[PDB]
């Protein structure tokens, strides 16, 4: 379906200018931050679901990532499918790849602690990763056929939850400035 949620997160740092546009545009003007995450998408997940996006504009400056951002409860975990960045550095546990959508990416996990959730201001959960092996290119429309992600991961054990929580392309950063619009559906 079309988009149904607004997501609008930020640690309090900085300027975090999040604009909530008609549909499932947005756009955000960003500059000495901390922790953020912005975007249109979905007030519940699927694994099915083949998310489209168009950005038509991408500049970070520092740590700022473009990326599908979702939960699941029963357990409790976040996922991300990377598709673009500034400058960053992937590190940690590393599981192999998946082919999606003409790119292929790196699969990581994480765990964050005493952090935000959906569940709390200090909770400790679980991360499943997917990152773009290269910057994909932007500017035209582009689909995450997610069912692709969900089931790479499951093939190296890596389940996600069975109560699915919001489901966002997803402008997010560290300490960092930059711009972005981006049009979900
Ligand atoms: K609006």
């Amino acid at each position: 379906m079309s988009t149904d949620y607004w997501l609008n997160f930020t640690d309090g740092g900085g300027i975090v200018n999040a604009v909530n546009g008609s549909g499932g545009n947005y756009s955000v003007n960003w500059s000495n931050t901390g922790s953020f995450v912005v975007g249109k998408g979905w007030t519940t997940g699927s694994p099915f679901r083949t998310i489209n996006y168009n950005a038509g504009v991408w500049a970070p400056n520092g740590w700022g990532a473009l990326a599908l951002v979702g939960w699941t409860r029963s357990p409790l975990i976040a996922y991300y499918v990377v598709d673009s960045w500034g400058t960053a550095r992937w590190t940690g546990t590393y599981k192999g790849t998946v082919k999606s959508d003409g790119g292929t990416y790196d699969i990581y996990t994480t765990t964050r602690y005493n952090a935000p959730s959906i569940d709390g201001d200090r909770t400790t959960f679980t991360q499943y990763w997917s990152v773009r092996q290269s910057k994909r290119p932007t500017g035209s429309n582009a689909t995450i056929t997610f069912s692709n992600h969900v089931n790479a991961w499951k093939s190296h054990g890596m389940n996600l939850g069975s109560n699915w929580a919001y489901q966002v392309m997803a402008t997010a950063g560290y300490q960092s400035s930059g711009s972005s619009n981006v049009t979900v559906w």
